[PDB]
């Protein structure tokens, strides 16, 4: 259903002096869920429980994001991806995933759970995936309402816009979800970043590392990677595709399309798809799952 209230509830984890938050709800293989910027596990609260009986759920809060600590000292050099990359594979090593790990990723949690992918292929049973950084991009690729602000966000104009008045939690996410978002859901995503400051710094730097035009030159290399690897992966995908989309529209969208062993779905939605079609992409992604844990419960006629 389209509720307030979170899923499960945190489970932590002592990851290299900081203590790091998860949701770990049932049994069996995991079904590893990833949020993006500037979400948490909460995103998928009405989109995990379509999936009940089926594995371990797991979503995990990124460092500095949902309940995880943030890091200190912070500040420009802090929270790029190869950091984030480095904490969340050391989390999920210590959640001993084993090798049938499905992944449903989100924006910058497809570039974390993509690349991981790419580095445990023999680990990872399925993908299913939606408005994700699918490889390097242009401006172009953003909506044109939206480049003008990212550019802000890459230059200068970033620690104010972010740091200080908390842009990307208060218009960028509101904007990108179709329905109005009640006060409870709101605060939900406000937690992490009530405080100005660095507590708000890995909203920034994530827009700062996103491969637009070459730079950063570093997470270009990665997405080109991961891009090559899975245009020509036999694992099994789900692609969930939104329309009118943000992320994941026009080229990025053919070249997902060009994936292979992929089934597709279109759900309502710009960015944040999962605040506006939860049940559609939850029971898709339930229908993805069974498909490859056959369980055979009955006898087939």
């Amino acid at each position: 259903s389209l509720g307030a209230k979170p899923f499960g509830e945190k489970k932590f984890i002592e990851i290299k002096g900081r203590r790091m938050a998860y949701i770990d709800e049932g049994t069996g293989d995991p079904i590893l869920f990833q949020h993006g910027n500037p979400t948490s596990s909460y995103l998928w609260r009405n989109i995990m429980p379509h999936c009940a009986g089926l594995g371990r759920l797991i979503a995990c809060d990124l460092i500095g994001m949902g309940d995880s600590d943030k890091l200190d000292p912070s500040g420009p050099e802090r929270y790029a991806y190869a950091e984030h990359r480095d904490y969340l594979d050391a989390l999920w090593e210590a959640l001993d995933l084993g090798d049938r790990v499905v992944l449903v990723v989100h924006d910058w949690g497809s570039a974390l759970g993509f690349d991981w992918a790419r580095r445990h292929r023999e680990r990872v049973q399925g993908i299913a995936y939606m408005e994700a950084i699918a490889m390097p991009i242009e401006a172009a690729d953003l909506p044109e309402q939206d480049r003008d602000l990212f550019q802000a966000f890459r230059s200068q104009a970033g620690e104010e816009l972010v740091l200080q008045d908390n842009v990307f939690v208060e218009q960028v996410l509101p904007g990108w979800i179709l329905r109005p978002l009640s006060e409870a859901e709101m605060a939900a995503y406000r937690e992490p970043f009530l405080a100005a400051g660095e507590a708000r710094r890995p909203t920034l730097s994530w827009p700062r590392q996103l491969p637009i035009a070459g730079t950063p030159a570093d997470v270009v290399a990665i997405a080109r990677d991961y891009a090559g690897w899975l245009s020509e992966s036999p694992i099994p995908k789900l692609f969930i595709n939104a329309e009118p989309g943000a992320l994941t529209t026009g080229r990025m969208r053919d070249f997902c399309r060009t994936w292979p062993n992929q089934t597709e779905i279109t759900v309502a939605g710009a960015h944040f798809i999962q605040e506006d079609s939860p049940d559609e992409i939850g029971a898709a992604i339930a229908a993805f799952v069974r498909r490859l844990r056959p369980a055979h419960h009955h006898h087939h006629h």
